[PDB]
């Protein structure tokens, strides 16, 4: 319990293709690297020859497959990919020392799934059962893990940003105390599907936007490691970026900037953070009433893109979003925090993250506890 050093720095990505772990599938064992996402629930793995990919599931090599006869086809917004199930042994070797038989989707065909670049090769779904595909008794990885083994029932995940390579911590079984600063505060989860919570209030420095909170969570809020962005509804969002605007007035930008459709450029070393303003997401805490609240710098919502081959300087995409699923915490919110999956107690813990990107005026946070009121009608039903 507290200290795992096997498993610090288990983690590795570049900007903008996501985190991946080591994983061995198979007898004798193949190594494969595997995006971690905890907004999805299949452990699903390249098993053909794509071009993109560096390594692929070969099944044929392991002694120890067994063939479901099932197959999955998975149809995302954008994208989709098609396998056959089975199950293997899996181990993680920067994880616990043990090893369980798992389901695993064998991916044979696939469309603008795999990235161009990336190194990895499959994606280990950490959210639950009743989001699996086809259904809910497809046992996810982590359940699997759970069940077979004494590793206890929770894990948690330091996410730290920046060609440029990232690196994080997925602590499997446990917490890890060197990783965060400061104390832990917990918010539940509201349902076991995604990682669901409930938002109670927004600030955009220190201003409350002052909607209804249930426009905050329509029609889910989730904390997801398979997003880049902090994706907020539509109508929250369009609040949301006219405070931003409002604090930052001092410089003007196109209208297409805080719509994700244009890069913003300034001269090396010269990046302005103190123009923006900080953002913060209160979350219900664990006690009637009490609420408490984290807060991210524009270090974690202005994302550096390195490989603008047209440009000479330092450009820098808005990665705050519109969605229609509801409000997605995704790297960009997890990059401020150490984030505990505690499962055991349906309930998610974050701190600040002692690796998180800040400069000399200002430092991500978590503080509390704050009197809110009718934190259950933020919900949405
Ligand atoms: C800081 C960068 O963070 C990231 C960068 C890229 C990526 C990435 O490619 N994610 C990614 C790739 C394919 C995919 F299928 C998924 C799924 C199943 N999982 C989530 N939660 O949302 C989209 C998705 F439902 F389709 C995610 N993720 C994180
Ligand atoms: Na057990
Ligand atoms: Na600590």
């Amino acid at each position: 319990r507290g200290s795992f050093v096997e498993m610090v720095d288990n983690l590795r990505g570049k900007s903008g293709q996501g985190y991946y772990v080591e994983m061995t599938v198979g007898s004798p064992p193949q190594t494969l690297n595997i995006l971690v996402d905890t907004g999805s629930s299949n452990f699903a793995v390249g098993a053909a020859p794509h071009p993109f990919l560096h390594r692929y599931y070969q099944r044929q090599l392991s002694s120890t497959y067994r063939d479901l006869r099932k197959g999955v086809y998975v149809p995302y917004t954008q994208g989709k990919w098609e396998g056959e199930l089975g199950t293997d042994l899996v181990s993680i070797p920067h994880g616990p020392n043990v090893t369980v038989r798992a389901n695993i989707a064998a991916i044979t065909e696939s469309d603008k799934f795999f990235i161009n670049g990336s190194n990895w090769e499959g994606i280990l779904g950490l959210a639950y059962a009743e989001i699996a595909r086809p259904d809910d008794s497809l046992e996810p990885f982590f359940d699997s893990l759970v069940k077979q083994t004494h590793v206890p029932n929770l894990f948690s995940l330091q996410l730290c940003g920046a060609l440029a390579s990232v690196g994080g911590s997925m602590i499997i079984g446990g917490i890890d105390h060197s990783l965060y600063t400061g104390s832990l505060w917990y918010t539940p989860i509201r349902r076991e599907w995604y990682y669901e919570v409930i938002i109670v209030r927004v600030e955009i420095n220190g201003q409350d936007l002052k909607m209804d909170c249930k426009e905050y969570n329509y029609d889910k809020s989730i904390v997801d490691s398979g997003t880049t962005n902090l994706r907020l509804p539509k109508k929250v969002f369009e609040a949301a970026v006219a405070s931003i605007k409002a604090a930052s007035s001092t410089e003007k930008f196109p209208d297409g900037f805080w719509l994700g459709e244009q890069l913003v450029c300034w001269q090396a070393g010269t990046t302005p953070w103190n123009i923006f303003p900080v953002i913060s997401l209160y979350l219900m805490g664990e006690v009637t009433n009490q609420s408490f609240r984290i807060t991210i710098l524009p270090q974690q919502y202005l994302r550096p893109v390195e490989d603008v081959a047209t440009s000479q300087d330092d450009c820098y995409k808005f990665a705050i979003s519109q969605s229609s699923t509801g409000t997605v915490m995704g790297a960009v919110i997890m990059e401020g925090f150490y984030v505990v999956f505690d499962r055991a107690r349906k309930r998610i813990g974050f701190a600040v993250s002692a690796c998180h990107v800040h400069d000399e005026f200002r430092t991500a946070a978590v503080e509390g506890p704050f009197v809110t009121l009718d934190m259950e009608d933020c919900g949405y039903n």
